[PDB]
């Protein structure tokens, strides 16, 4: 049916979503799950802040719809089409790039097609498991330990790291034969719904 999650709103804005939820029998909740159909983002006149419910909503190929969908529907006294209120961007993508759009559609071809991803080392604003769930949702396979990468030709190993959090290293290459990228690779790739070329995110691996 319809399950809504909400992001970046104030209490008085949450209340309007609540009103809208009651009028149209839409379950409204706090946490985002697979069962959620809609993510309601706060936007400007339709770019939003990159949030966890934003990445996960896109990762699930959901309706990542601007808060304007609600108030306009409240004002026009019926459920408007999500189509005309869907979010277009953030800071990885200004105004137009169609992150959520590529995603609602593409579910056949997922950006992390046949990939083995390892979120290695400490992580901060984005928990290891949230990045893992994100990465899984885009079609990848999660590896927990560097030595657990499949010894088979068909998959490509990637090591995702968040530099700031440690005090990972430049010595991952010493423990495995995988490209090591910064977590921004995952975040952008998901934001934009297009697998980013590892090139700009690769980290110095010391021989
Ligand atoms: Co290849």
């Amino acid at each position: 049916r319809m399950s809504m999650v909400v992001s970046g709103l104030t209490p008085e804005e949450f209340m309007l979503v609540y009103k809208f939820a009651r009028k149209h029998h839409i379950t409204l909740t706090n946490l985002i799950t697979e069962e959620t159909t809609h993510v309601v983002m706060k936007t400007d006149a339709f770019v939003c802040e990159r949030t966890l419910k934003y990445f996960l909503g896109i990762a699930g190929g959901k309706w990542v719809v601007s808060y304007f969908w609600v108030t306009q529907s409240i004002k026009e006294r019926k459920m408007l089409n999500e189509h005309d209120f869907e979010v277009r961007g953030d800071v990885v993508n200004g105004r137009n790039h169609q992150g959520p759009k590529r995603a609602r559609e593409s579910q056949d071809r997922k950006i992390f097609r046949g990939l083995e991803i390892c979120c290695y080392g400490p992580f901060t604003n984005r928990p290891t498991d949230q990045l893992e769930w994100m990465v899984q949702l885009c079609g990848a396979s999660v590896v927990k330990e560097l030595s657990s990468f499949t010894l088979g030709t068909g998959v490509h190993p990637i090591v995702v790291v968040q530099p700031d959090a440690w005090t990972g290293f430049h010595a991952i290459g010493q423990m495995c034969e995988a490209p090591v990228v910064t977590r921004e690779w995952v975040l952008d790739s998901v934001a934009l719904y297009q697998c980013q070329e590892l090139d700009t995110y690769l980290i110095p691996q010391i021989p």
